[PDB]
């Protein structure tokens, strides 16, 4: 068995967070194989 | 077995290199299809063998079905848990955007990270995992934004 698991940390909402990224409104198709492709 | 985020590794490629990033809760693993392939893995000296997988949702759960079940309200921000090759878990809040489909419309976030983050969680306010962050498309820009991946808990 190749693939290993390591632990990296816990899953807590942190009230220091840094804040960034925008919120874009994207058309988008999903096929068959899990791939986005964007309707464009 | 404890909960957490945890790294997924293979020896496979040069060295040892991290693949992507998955949720242990409730007893079971939760990742990306497309970061495992569906392949068994290793915890120390224990294995973990598949137990759902879809690879059109791209998702797979080990050791016993999907236990995700928080959903993305539609209004708040939310933080990404992002675990980068060789790099220090570290929290990212951000306000989703939206992919709108055929079929219904999807949380988005639109932060840059490496293909081996695949499988990060993002969290509500409660640290609720709300879906997992790597499956989504190249923007104009070169940059991602990721479809918040979240599977079914029957
Ligand atoms: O390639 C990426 N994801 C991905 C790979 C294979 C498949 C799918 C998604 C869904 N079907 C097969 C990816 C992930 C992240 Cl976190 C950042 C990225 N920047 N450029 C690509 C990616």
């Amino acid at each position: 068995v190749d693939m290993y698991i390591e632990r990296a940390g816990d899953i807590t909402w942190e009230k220091d967070a840094e804040v960034t990224g925008n919120s874009p409104r994207l058309d988008v198709a999903l096929d068959e194989s899990g791939d986005f492709s964007l309707v464009e």
